């Protein structure tokens, strides 16, 4: 009935924002639409899989803030395998490499994938983190696709394949589909193009063991009966002295102060009385999240590993129902499994199959790419369409469709009287991640601080130290990565 | 409590479905979200107005549906004023002329203007109106926006501005927000682009006698007690044997069947059990509405006809707050009126002003526009921003970004189980319109009609007599129009003859 907070969404977010005030001596609720905490993090537990996030899943370096959390809440990271070498198959071929991006032997080719990843990190560094509707060229930008933008900057079927596969991976979403400054913002955001593709020093370095799914289950743990699961709110009263929450199962909740924890989009799926600001009423109907389905099959061995193979895989091209695959086998050697995700229009298509009929497709790509027959005797198989959820919308995270950021993306994050806004759609570094669900949830929570005379203006937004178990390596670059010219610089000089 | 069918919005669409459901004898109930029926339609009455359409407004030939319903209903159209010159305005000066569009003298830009016009009308013929995604080149034309479209169709800035300001005046959105597929089938499920930018002969020739609002409201009358106001929907459960439909105020509703009378995005301000299916689920995350201002000045004369300007001014600038207005004035020739659009960008912009603020600039454009210090003396002002409707969205109607219409276009008008789906934007004649709403309502009552085995199959799709009221001259084109070559088929036969 009565709090200080009513968190709605019981998320890596939400839950973050709650423990913050739980810890600074309020009384919150947080009311979750599902029977589980977590959101688009979700651990499945079985005997024969032991525990597999189907959800979020992948830390890394720079990623400080998941890691305290989550050291905090007695949890431990282990290594994604990357050992041995990384395949990129193209034009039906395996060609094994080592380092992050996949090695290009024609000189043409060469120069143009060069620029292709060195323009994206120079652009990058003209958008602010915090604001890339003030970038110099923020409207051209954001009035052109990312298909425009390689249409323009890829004078190689080669490179544009590649940066094409980068963006649906990054964003499950197609070139077409996102506006060129918010991917360039989402990119940099990240900390860049090495950081946001690496296994070893990048985003995908660590899992959780145990699953991702304890970071939302253990603040749970903490906050005992105040989360309420299967509490979906559909209606938020301003209008009065407290602040009124409704559920869909007709509970009221009284507060003085709401995070909306929640993916901006799913705003929708309440009614405000007074009715929202014209900006965030419209800006909430144009905010969508991508298309993935996270397919995990297992085997008796990590066979690729004889190989000399660590089950990275980067699959060019529109036939294969996968473009990437991490090792997902257990610190330990065993429940041996590939991690597959299909991707934007993949995942809508295939969709249509039943589960057996993905597994086999899936087991055939894998047995062509790693040459072996053993990747045709799965032991188990695990997936999820987050395309299906009522209360996420679809995974990663949100994208911006061409105009939409310079018109509305100010509105994001901006207080509605006494709604603050978390979800990690509201963070300023890895903004879509964990991480970033942990960055919004407690600077939320401190703007409420502050707002109730607690704190001062300059605690809101607080640094965080570096993870002493996951530390930064710099992101190098080599004097010819720096300096070999583009492709039509390569003209210019002839 | 109990009934045959739950129709879920109370605008023209909702009204249409339970009427045709109410007069083939079922129970019927309306659930309406407002203290008002008519949705995206409002008529203010006031003394100073006598009564205004602040939403929908315009009919014209071919919307036969709309009229039909009307005119039973016993409601009258009068003529929109295009007695006098159209005014063009661009780089700071006004350019009178006659007939559907603004004259082009330089024959480049004349090639140019041609073309683009044609190059729309074309394409349009490639796509089907009930099912857009089959066009063959569907894929490639919806991985575009129009802002592409228009970067390579327009060889002049001259059509690239006036293309712009079309596509702006059309669907409330910027070139680079819609898909080119999107809106190719937009323009041609309207019957082409003569068809939808004319007043006389086109989408703009007529406003109902006393205003549109009266649609819905007669058919209130009709219904009484069974269209329920402030009653939003939260909530729908198809798990046992009749669908139960739960309102904000916390009413229980069962029924056999509902339609859904929402546009599709607002969808997402239900709770649904079981979950929808995927497609849907995520369609209707995806399809804004677009943005628009509508505004109405007021003055003591129709100043303008004096003249010889009908009041319809084409206004090209960033500068401008107004793209396109027209004639207001009541048919007897008082209620002077220019009502304008502020559109897409501009109408988020402007929104920061106070409405004083908002009246000052259009009366200092007009001004300009018309040569006119008269137009610095109005008598009243109304205006209505749709962004800030919850129950809306927007207007007019919805817009597809790019890549939508050919992955989830499909599922748009696809029955969930027990809901049926109306609402303009399920029209495949005139979507976005009024007539589209009438379309969609009366498709979908019968869609049910059917399920309940009270129609044949072939009864769902039902076309529509001409209006006897408003009949409809054909779309003609010239032997030049049709054969005139574009710039590059100039330069190409240029190319072949000096060689
Ligand atoms: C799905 C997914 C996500 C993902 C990814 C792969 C997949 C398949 N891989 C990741 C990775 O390897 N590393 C990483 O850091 N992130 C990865 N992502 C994305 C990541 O999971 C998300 O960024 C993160 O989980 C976001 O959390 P946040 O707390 O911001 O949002 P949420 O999880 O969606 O939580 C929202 C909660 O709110 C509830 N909800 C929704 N509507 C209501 C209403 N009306 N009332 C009450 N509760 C509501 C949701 O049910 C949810 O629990
Ligand atoms: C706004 C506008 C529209 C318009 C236009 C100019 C403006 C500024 N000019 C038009 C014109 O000149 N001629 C024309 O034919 N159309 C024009 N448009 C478009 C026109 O208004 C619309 O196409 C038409 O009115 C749409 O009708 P439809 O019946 O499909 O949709 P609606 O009017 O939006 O009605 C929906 C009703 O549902 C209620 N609602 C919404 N959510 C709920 C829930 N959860 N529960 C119950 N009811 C709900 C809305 O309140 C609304 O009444
Ligand atoms: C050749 N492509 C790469 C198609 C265009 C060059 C882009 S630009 O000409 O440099 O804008
Ligand atoms: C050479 C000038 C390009 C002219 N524009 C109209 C800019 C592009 C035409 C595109 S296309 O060449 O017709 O595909
Ligand atoms: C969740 C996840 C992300 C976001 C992610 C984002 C980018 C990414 O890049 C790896 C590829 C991109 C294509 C070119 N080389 C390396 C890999 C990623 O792996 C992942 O598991
Ligand atoms: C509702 C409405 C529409 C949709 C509408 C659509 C197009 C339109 O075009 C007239 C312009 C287009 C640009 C070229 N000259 C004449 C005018 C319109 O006036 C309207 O009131």
């Amino acid at each position: 009935n009565k709090c200080d907070v009513v968190v709605v969404g019981g998320g890596i977010s939400g839950m973050a924002a709650a423990k913050l005030l739980h810890d600074s001596g309020l009384n919150v609720v947080v009311l979750e639409a599902r029977d589980r905490v977590g959101g688009r993090t979700y651990t499945l537990r079985n005997q024969k899989v032991k525990y597999v996030d189907l959800g979020g899943s992948y830390v890394g370096p720079t990623q400080n803030r998941i890691l305290r959390l989550a050291k905090e809440l007695g949890l431990e990271t282990y290594k994604v395998n990357e050992v041995e070498r990384l395949i990129h198959h193209v034009k039906g071929k395996s060609y094994p490499f080592r380092g992050p991006f996949p090695p290009v032997w024609n000189p043409i080719t060469y120069l143009d994938h060069n620029n292709f990843w060195r323009t994206m990190d120079d652009m990058g560094r003209e958008i602010p983190s915090d604001a890339p509707w003030k970038a110099p060229l923020a409207e051209e930008w954001d009035n052109m696709t990312m298909k425009e933008l390689l249409d323009k900057l890829c004078w190689t079927e080669s490179a544009k394949q590649l940066a094409t596969l980068f963006v649906n991976l990054c964003v499950t979403a197609e070139t077409h589909e996102v506006s060129a400054l918010w991917f360039l913002w989402y990119v940099k955001q990240c900390g860049g193009t090495t950081r946001i593709i690496s296994t070893t020093n990048g985003g995908q370095e660590r899992k959780f063991v145990g699953g991702s799914g304890q970071v939302s289950e253990r603040i749970m743990d903490l906050l005992g009966d105040r989360v309420k699961l299967e509490r979906p709110v559909i209606y938020i009263d301003q209008t009065r002295e407290n602040v009124l929450v409704e559920t869909l199962n007709h509970e009221m909740y009284e507060a003085k102060y709401v995070i909306s924890a929640i993916p901006p989009t799913l705003g929708m799926k309440i009614h405000f009385n007074p009715p929202l600001p014209m900006m965030r009423n419209q800006m909430i109907t144009r905010v969508p999240l991508g298309s993935v389905i996270k397919c995990i099959v297992y085997y008796k061995e990590p066979f690729w590993r004889k190989k000399d193979y660590c089950g990275t895989m980067i699959i060019d091209g529109e036939e294969a129902p996968v473009a990437y695959t991490l090792d997902d086998t257990k610190p330990e050697g065993n429940y041996a499994a590939i991690m597959g995700f299909i991707l934007a229009h993949k995942a809508r298509k295939l969709a249509r199959l039943t589960k057996e009929e993905r597994l086999k497709k899936l087991c055939e790509l894998y047995a062509k790419v790693l040459g072996s027959l053993e990747a045709l005797e799965p032991v188990h198989y695990e997936e999820k369409n987050w395309c299906e959820e009522q209360y996420s919308g679809g995974c990663y995270t949100t994208y911006f469709p061409p105009g939409i950021l310079t018109q509305y993306g100010r509105v994001l994050r901006q207080p509605v009287d006494r709604i603050y806004f978390a979800g990690t759609e509201t963070a300023t570094h890895w903004s879509g991640y964990m991480e970033g669900a942990v960055e919004a949830g407690e600077r939320a929570a401190r703007e409420i601080l502050h707002a109730m005379g607690k704190i001062p203006e300059d605690e809101i937004w607080q640094s965080e130290p570096e993870s002493v178990d996951v530390p930064a390596q710099p992101i190098t670059t080599t004097f010819l990565e720096r300096h070999l010219p583009s492709v039509p610089g390569l003209l210019r000089l002839i």
